[PDB]
């Protein structure tokens, strides 16, 4: 309930109330489960982490309005990211090059073809295309092959990030916030509100600049506020990737001095987003013409901005309360406990 100055928002506090989907109590247990019966944490882990570390609490703030079934589904995909992201970290720090290349091929082929992955050996790859094939259930192959393409692309961030990191190169700011986009999965998290609402959006609507732009400033602010709320872990975990660490490295900031400078950079994405969340609600005014389809359009471009502003208040209280950015509590600070 109370932030440390250094990270509180009080234009998040004040101006973006916290949702809870009502779907959540199932949710937090039904990816618990989930996270055990496809081995993706030690049973040990998930009893006495997976609660506390937020993921399903995230989504539910997040992607109001879902169907419980589409909920499910992301929530347990967003586990299988996080779990993922340790994966990754942990092939980098053992300098399992081979590993890491052979599991970013398999994700490129599960992405492609998850039914022929439900039983493959890797149970990382197995809980992958489960989770890819159901979303893959609810919208048309159009929109399937959208979020296919978007996050090969993800993939492949994922591994310039560990080029970087084994060959210890810190990107540009520039270098950074592009591959931000990527590694965070800005467009992931973006088509995912369309089968939220129940709707695959048109290029046209989706692509619409105030569409676009609203969509954008949700993402920078999640991944950015990330940085400045997980860089203790981070510089912790000799990782390299955080506007932060670009700032001090590049710009030559000191520590305190690039703190306020991404603090800085994430207040701006709040007051940014609320100039153009009210072109995008005017747009989405516009839809409604008259026909059914025009309603139905309406409904979910407002849907999805609204959703696109619950992502502001779902991620900064999840900083707060998740156990996983809690490095101050851990024996060995460079280990998070809830990595193998
Ligand atoms: N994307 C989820 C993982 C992270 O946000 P986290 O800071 O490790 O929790 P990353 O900074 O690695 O992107
Ligand atoms: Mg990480
Ligand atoms: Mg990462
Ligand atoms: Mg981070």
């Amino acid at each position: 309930i109370a932030v440390p100055p250094s990270l509180r928002l009080p234009v998040i506090e004040a101006a973006f109330p916290r949702q809870l989907h009502p779907y959540w109590p199932k949710l937090q247990e039904t990816t618990r489960t989930w996270l055990l019966e496809k081995r993706l944490m030690p049973a040990d882990k998930v009893e006495e982490y997976a609660d506390g570390l937020c993921y399903t609490d995230l989504m539910a703030g997040y992607y109001l309005g879902a169907p419980d079934e589409v909920l499910q589904a992301i929530a347990d995909y967003s586990a299988w990211f996080f779990v993922w992201d340790d994966r990754h970290d942990r092939d980098i720090v053992h300098g399992r090059a081979g590993a890491w290349r052979r599991l970013r091929g398999l994700l490129h082929t599960a992405l492609d073809s998850p039914g022929d992955h439900l039983h493959h050996e890797d149970t990382l790859v197995a809980g992958f295309a489960d989770s890819v094939r159901r979303l893959y259930a609810f919208l048309p192959a159009t929109w399937n092959a959208r979020f296919a393409r978007h996050f090969h692309t993800v993939i492949e961030a994922y591994d310039r990030e560990f080029h970087n990191r084994t060959r210890g190169i810190v990107p540009g700011v520039e270098e950074y916030l592009e591959l931000r986009r990527l590694t965070f999965a800005h467009w992931i998290w973006t088509d995912l509100l369309e089968p939220s609402s129940g709707c695959e959006l048109p290029d046209a609507v989706r692509k619409h600049p105030a569409y676009r732009r609203a969509a954008l400033l949700s993402q920078e602010f999640a991944a950015w506020y990330n940085d400045l709320c997980s860089l203790p872990k981070e510089i912790a975990g000799d990782e390299v990737h955080n506007l932060g660490i670009s700032l001090i490295t590049h710009h030559s900031l000191t520590l305190e001095e690039a703190i306020g400078e991404v603090r800085r950079r994430v207040e701006e994405c709040i007051t940014e987003f609320l100039a153009v969340e009210r072109d995008a609600l005017r747009f989405a005014d516009e839809l409604a013409d008259g026909t059914v389809r025009g309603k139905e359009l309406s409904g979910a471009v407002r849907a999805n901005v609204g959703n696109m502003r619950n992502w502001f208040s779902s991620v900064y209280w999840f900083h707060h309360e998740s156990g996983r950015y809690m490095v101050d509590s851990w024996d060995d600070r460079s280990t998070p406990p809830y990595v193998n």
